[PDB]
């Protein structure tokens, strides 16, 4: 009966409206800087060589934009990253399908693997959190008698949860990817979460200016923030509870103040 | 005993592994049977633009065309139109492109082809999933719940208008049809017909289209603002379509498995 969802709904759209807010107030002002400059270096190569002229300009843009839907691809492991990104649903679609035939096996090899890949992510979490189980068995002997109380000890196991996990997964999976001389220290992070959480592959370097192993990183990655994700979850259900009672316990005095008042 | 079902369960995932080992390299070998002939038909093509090109204006700089459209690429990855006509240009961060940016973020599908430059921006992208992902979770499982009770309402009015004489196993399949049947016709069909007369997509493209975005794995947004609003409501209930059709076919996979399981193991026993 009682719907509860459209709340919900409700703190999702507010959740996006500021969101919107914040993402124009950071990228919109780099957007003038780059889109302003951008004219320079067309306003400079225009004058830098009068052996092209504005008319042929674009021409060459057109055969670039034209070039934008193909970009060796589609090699033999290429299309094997390719069908990777797909069941994973990371699908970073720079290199997509263009045949009519490529497409609806494409639908068919998703709607297939995606189900059966889940399968793997899950018994790979759950072998993987019988692995922590044991990693905390011995931990959980060994500082318990201790003056730490019950309440407590839970927190410093999901301290060395968040620091063993994410650092391992920040620092080698991005590098393990591209493994030497590294990185800049936040677009590792950056690639990491947008990875794994499906959300979209912060764009593949080629150094323009494994196969079991990688995908080990990933697939372990993968079921890590499978639980971080869900763990963030319970902690947003017990902040919906803890404000749940903080408001109806606010309008509850506030209401029985206004009756004080009317005296 | 405890660690009895561990020494059977660690046999289940690792063939699951090789499933989906072999899964990819059949779906490798498909794929590239596929796109990378119509790559070599673009590629030699695309040679010959620049061996035209080049000797048709041979007093352009040969060795630096090659870094003019690297800086060209480079922006596309931005957002550019990069011509002598209209210098004037909109911004892909406007009111409602980061409300769409946001909305791919929670959804997990996924920033097109531009994703957010500032460190501010990647830092709060960052924030901005790992809280977003959960939260839309919540709200995405109260409209499968909230779809399921109206999917259980129309159900129930059509398994009694076909109880004749004689059973409750067999009923169970019918209404797993009608929810394709309807799902797919709501969800699938009528949204991709719709895109037919916006876009201009072929009949395929717009199933392609739904399939990839609403399976999350990441454009119709962009017209040059009233079916915007529309459109995102739909994503909404139909990422919870493909959230039950995507686990049916996981349960449908289950039976397979075990039939299989089952085949192997009489056919090795009795022979
Ligand atoms: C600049 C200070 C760097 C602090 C870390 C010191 C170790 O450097 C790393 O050594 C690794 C090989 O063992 C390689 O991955 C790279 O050559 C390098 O990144
Ligand atoms: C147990 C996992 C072992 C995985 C091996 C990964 C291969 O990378 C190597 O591992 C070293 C640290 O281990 C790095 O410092 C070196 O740069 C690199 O040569
Ligand atoms: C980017 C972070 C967004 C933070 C949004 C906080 C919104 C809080 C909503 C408060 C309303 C809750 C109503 C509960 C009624 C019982
Ligand atoms: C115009 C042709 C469209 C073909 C669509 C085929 C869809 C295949 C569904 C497979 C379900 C597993
Ligand atoms: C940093 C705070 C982010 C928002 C966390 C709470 C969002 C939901 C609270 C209300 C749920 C009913
Ligand atoms: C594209 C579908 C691939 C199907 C591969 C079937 C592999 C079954 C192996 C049976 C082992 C028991
Ligand atoms: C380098 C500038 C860091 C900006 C971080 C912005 C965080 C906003 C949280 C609301
Ligand atoms: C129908 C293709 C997948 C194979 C099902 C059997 C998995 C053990
Ligand atoms: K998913
Ligand atoms: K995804
Ligand atoms: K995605």
């Amino acid at each position: 009966k009682w719907k509860t969802v459209s709340t919900i709904f409700l703190v999702v759209v507010l959740y996006l409206i500021i969101g919107a807010t914040v993402f124009k107030a950071l990228e919109q002002p780099q957007e003038i800087s780059q889109r302003t400059t951008i004219v320079i270096q067309r306003e400079k190569f225009l004058r830098a060589h009068p052996c092209v002229s504005d008319q042929e300009l674009d021409e060459l843009i057109q055969q670039i934009v034209a070039a934008i839907n193909a970009g060796s691809h589609w090699d033999l492991g290429s299309s094997f990253f390719f069908a990777g990104t797909v069941i994973t649903t990371i699908g970073f679609g720079n290199i997509s399908p263009r045949t009519e035939g490529g497409k609806i096996f494409c639908i068919i090899y998703a709607l297939l693997g995606i189900p059966l890949f889940g399968f793997l992510l899950a018994g790979v979490g759950d072998q993987l959190g019988t692995i922590f189980g044991k990693g905390i068995a011995k931990v959980e002997d060994t500082f318990i008698k201790w003056n730490v109380s019950q309440t407590k000890i839970r927190i410093i196991s999901t301290i060395i949860f968040i620091l063993f996990g994410c650092v391992l997964f920040v620092a080698l999976p991005a590098v393990i990817f591209k493994h030497i001389e590294g990185w800049s220290a936040l677009d590792a992070i950056y690639f990491v979460v947008i990875t794994l959480t499906t959300i979209g592959f912060g764009d593949y370097v080629a150094g323009g200016s494994y196969k079991p192993v990688v995908w080990f990183w990933i697939l372990v990655g993968l079921a890590y923030f499978a639980a971080v994700l869900s763990m963030i979850g319970d902690w947003l259900r017990v902040i919906a509870k803890k404000t749940k009672e903080a408001v109806g316990e606010f309008r509850a005095h506030a209401a029985e103040w206004t009756a004080n008042v009317t005296s």
